[PDB]
């Protein structure tokens, strides 16, 4: 594919806890909207997730499409229940690279919206913001929590429509899906915890083999020790690397999938808010504009002229608003088709997971079978 990038060098920006690490990002992309086929940008995260939130409010006001999260920091000791930094030290940075690769693929997926060239030049250049990216100003979400009371009394008048009759099956379906995937997330991470004492238990078994194989001269047993401890460690590292990396990656996949679900909840909540905007707009239009109109025999036709201009231009823009809401419903449905395509993509990620699972399991496992049976003809 035309997107050929490379992200290396987790360079730290000094001492602290969960603030900033620089990324050597080399981009060799085709498709000449990318400038000159050879760029190498140094980008620090927890700075352009604020750019992503500018993108978030931007597509709130105009109904565009953003890509997967450019996951930030302030996560190891805050907001996560919990996160570890020795496992992060290169590997969760590789998880940032995975979320950024999905970011790159789906920012290519909206190519006309990819041609908002300001943010593309923001990504492919270096003008990096300062270190003030740790604050709390979520008062917009506070006002959403305030307006939730009006949502709870208007939701029936929302439900009288027809597009949500096409949509609400997906709502209840994704509700039972999110319940059963948050439960499966929890039990998967319970196995991720389980395997650690599994590995310590079997490693101390191999150590106790090495212990209790002393004080004896049955030297075939000594070779059995020296072969069994290391093949136990092979099995240990094998199911250990599987048991962490793919489980916690599928967990991050479902986690920012839930994030995508929450932001599309908020997307048709914004559609709801603009719905009631034109709703009470036309309501107050009819009421106060006919109250202006009914006083015509008080002989001042200028009030009639301004009331006519009010009803005319105001109904034109309100009708414009609701069929543009039909338009944004259609582009939401095309985005719905797009994320069933990424349902196919991450189901394909589990498919290629079991593909490499059967592959490396069979080749490594049967490889030391066919390499350790000819020494176990009769040597232990």
């Amino acid at each position: 594919f035309d997107l050929t990038v490379g992200i290396t060098d987790p360079e730290k920006i000094g001492d602290g806890m969960n603030a900033y690490v620089a990324y050597k990002v080399t981009t060799q992309t085709s498709l000449p909207m990318f400038r000159s086929r050879q760029f190498a940008v140094k980008r620090r995260f927890s700075d352009f997730l604020g750019l992503y939130e500018k993108l978030s409010e931007k597509h709130s006001q105009n109904g565009f499409i953003v890509p997967p999260p450019p996951e930030k920091s302030l996560i190891g000791m805050t907001k996560v229940k919990v996160g570890k930094e020795d496992s992060s030290s290169a590997e969760f940075l590789e998880k940032r690279r995975a979320a950024l690769e999905r970011y790159l693929q789906r920012i290519v997926n909206h190519p006309t919206m990819l041609q908002d060239p300001d943010v593309r030049e923001f990504l492919e250049k270096e003008e990096l913001p300062r270190a003030v990216g740790t604050q709390a100003l979520s008062g917009a979400g506070l006002l959403k929590m305030f307006n939730k009371a009006t949502d709870a009394v208007s939701k029936m008048t929302i439900k009288m429509n027809e597009s949500d009759i096409w949509f609400e099956e997906k709502l209840q379906e994704v509700e039972c899906e999110e319940q059963r995937l948050r439960k499966l997330h929890a039990v998967v991470e319970t196995l991720v915890n389980h395997r650690k004492e599994l590995a310590l238990n079997t490693a101390l078994f191999a150590k106790s083999l090495a212990m209790l194989g002393s004080s004896e001269d049955n030297t075939a047993l000594s070779r059995a020790l020296s072969q069994l401890a290391e093949v136990e460690e092979k099995i240990e590292q094998l199911h250990q690397e599987q048991a962490n990396n793919d489980f916690f990656l599928l967990a991050e996949l479902l986690s920012d999938y839930i994030r995508l679900l929450a932001i599309v909840r908020a997307a048709f909540d914004q559609r709801m808010k603009t719905w009631q905007r034109w709703q009470d707009a036309q309501a107050t239009l009819q009421k106060k504009r006919e109250s202006e109109a009914r006083l015509l025999w008080a002989n001042k036709p200028d009030k009639l002229q301004q009331a006519k201009d009010e009803i005319t231009e105001w109904e034109s823009r309100v009708t414009q608003y609701e069929r543009d809401f039909e338009r944004i419903s259609t582009v939401v449905r095309k985005e719905v088709t797009r994320f069933e395509k990424e349902k196919s993509k991450d189901f394909k990620n589990h498919v290629m997971k079991y593909l490499e699972t059967l592959l490396h399991s069979q080749q490594q496992l049967a490889k030391y079978w066919e390499a350790f049976l000819p020494e176990a003809k009769a040597i232990s």
